């Protein structure tokens, strides 16, 4: 479990290089790849190769026929990239995705148990910011 | 059962170190970690690893589209945490965790079987105190 | 079936210990160990342990998200408590359950098939005396 | 079939002791007991023991939070009371139940073929008088 | 299929002793017992009392908490019978069920698959004379 | 599948004994019997007796508790026949058959796949006349 | 796949004996045979006997008590036909269908995967010249 | 996974012969033959065959009597080519393809895991410059 649950919040910093380095804990987790793909609320997610082919298939069973469909599919995959994790564990997160997930100076990684988001550290503080309460959210699903 | 099914009701303080000592029969349930996690009305959750693995799994069922999905498990998750059991069986509750819970001195915890809260003694008399009967709330599932 | 089918009226009454002695029939259906927690109405449940495990499952099925659901399981599960029934086939009923039932002296039990509801004479009583029809309440399911 | 299927009706009459001579082809169908408890309309059924123990599954089928469920189980249920078929195969029928099917001398059995109902031949053919058509009832379902 | 298919019209005449003639080849799909019981619009059903033992369970899935389903099932199983076929192939009818369908003399039997009716020459006619077109029937399946 | 599947339209006329010539091909896919009964638009349809055996399950599944499937059930099924194929291939159409299909000389047979409708041409030829477009009546299913 | 995969178009002509060709490549799909039938739009479809056979399927799956399925059926099935494709992989199209589909000379053919169309190459161009848009049409699946 | 999953965004440019240049690592996922047809937002659509079979599943799944699907069915189908990738890894993209997608001199290509879909490099950005939020369009799934 140690490393095969996604959890927690991580306060790290990009590099020189736009790079990231993996909480260590992690990297178990991940093998010596994973695809990127922007995520929602500008935070760039975060999979194991074969779990990032999961989460698509959740998408054929969206229609196709709906346009909706087609733009979620297209402002994803259009946008997901592949990417090996190197030797110190860190990860080189593609330009777009940097100016995407409006990545600068310091990052927040939070744990989604199957994946993990990429946040800036600003950017997430003010998501916390607006958002209802817990209760409120849940109560609607 | 007697500690396969966590049930009751129990009034423990919380240590100097921020540390809380499960009430023995408990302890059984438990191996030696734990996930503790944000719950609902401010209360702080607690389950055996493996179980933690489930109770997610239920979660993947909601959308994921849908922006209050993400609320939820953003709130969540990023707040789990993941504790070892010492040899008194007492647990190291996070300070966010703490304040979160409005932990200060002198907790409930109450039996959910499946998970453990972690009630601030105050907050839990007063939540108590609102809610409608029994009665009331089931008609409604 | 003679001790397998929770079935019929019981006048017992609370011990001086606040126990409380199963109608030996039906000490058959039961090993050594219930669980109590509180009923409907006022009422005070009991099961086997086992037949207890089930009933939480419908629980798990019932949402989770809905705060009606969250005060359900607290009302009932922070209140079970797992009693030993002793040699001479009677039952502890802790004090808050007493008090929650209300139970004085003199005691009705009734079968429910799966567990066991213990009522104050009185109390019951009247809960008869309103109540619609058998027929009306039926018309409804 | 002959004794598998509870069919017909039965003009026969209660005991001074208070019991009922079953039909005596029917005393085939049945063991050396049977689970009467109270039926709809004031008429008392009479079932098997084997056969109760599946009515009832069909009970745990409706809610339970539901106060209406709640209702019928313990209308039904803690009046039901398992009766042993006599030599003769005469069955002795509860005063509760006595007076709650209003059965005074001169009784109506009709077949259910699960079940058997236990009718007072008055309040029988006074049922059978408003009731409207079977082609109106059927209608509906 | 010749005698395992209840099909047709057949013009038959109630005899002297209120005994039928099934129509020799279908003689062959019963055995030598039958379930007659009350039909829709006054017509008395016929069934192999291994296929009456289905036509039961169709009822099981009505409700039964539904007042209309009572009375239904009250209506038809306390109105079975089960009869012997004779040498000849005749089945004694009951009176209250020749009352029923108002048999006099001339009857109408028809195959409907599964059982036969057994119709009063008259009484048919008129059914038929009313009723609306096959094709306005269906529409409404 | 050429003599598996009745397709096509044929033109062929009534005999002076009320017989009607299959098309030879059509020959192949029955035995020496069919079952005729009345079909929909006055038409007369035409199985293989266990074709027919099937057609009739598809009807358990209506209701029977619906007015409206008994009238179905009984306006069909009253009228089904069972014919034997002669040795030349044909078949005598019974006379209610014949008068309810208003076939007098000149009749058209046309191919459903499952079963074979018999049509007067001439009732045919105005049935086509009217009926909306194959795509109108196609949209609503 | 080449030529198990109905797609495309082509543009081929009606032949003096009012046979079509198949585009070679299609022949393969096809053994010697297939079912012509009249589609949607006065199109004419074609199939493998076998897919036909499927094709069927779908029909059975709707009411047939609604006036709607029977005239669906009827305006197809009685107008298949089976044709064996010759040597030169031509198809005679039989006469009602030539008119039907309003074949002249200059045919297209398109596939549709299952099964293939054919076009008059004026009434096709027709078509396609209504029609909304692809994104329009696929947005009300 | 690197060549089994179709993602990110290439820019590549239409050949003087209208030839199209896999972007190498891509070649893998495909053998040496593809379907084009005509995708929406007019963009051309690209699939291993076998892929190209599936997706077309997905389409028996609709309807079929809806005039709206027999559209689409249509627009698609007929105008998908199947086209052998050359030697170099390159594609020669059909004529009515080219004008239906308003392909130039520049093109885009983006991953849709399934398949790949090619763009005209500004109808691609305009596109993308309309079209709501991946949050917007997500809501609605």
């Amino acid at each position: 479990f140690q490393g095969h649950m996604l959890l927690g919040t991580f306060n790290i910093t990009l590099d020189a290089k736009n790079r990231i380095s993996l909480p260590a804990k992690l990297r178990a987790f991940f093998e010596g790849s994973i695809v990127i793909n922007r995520g929602f609320e500008n935070c760039l997610e975060v999979r194991k190769p074969q779990d990032f082919q999961k989460y698509f298939e959740q998408f054929n069973s969206f229609p196709s026929t709906q346009k909706d469909t087609r733009t979620l599919k297209r402002l994803i995959f259009a946008n997901a990239n592949f990417v090996d994790v190197d030797t110190a564990g860190r990860v080189l997160i593609p330009n777009n995705l940097i100016n995407d997930a409006k990545l600068d100076k310091e990052i927040v990684l939070i744990g989604q148990f199957d994946h993990l988001e990429i946040w800036d550290k600003k950017l997430y503080e003010d998501y916390l910011a607006n958002s209802e309460s817990l209760e409120t959210v849940a109560e609607r699903m």
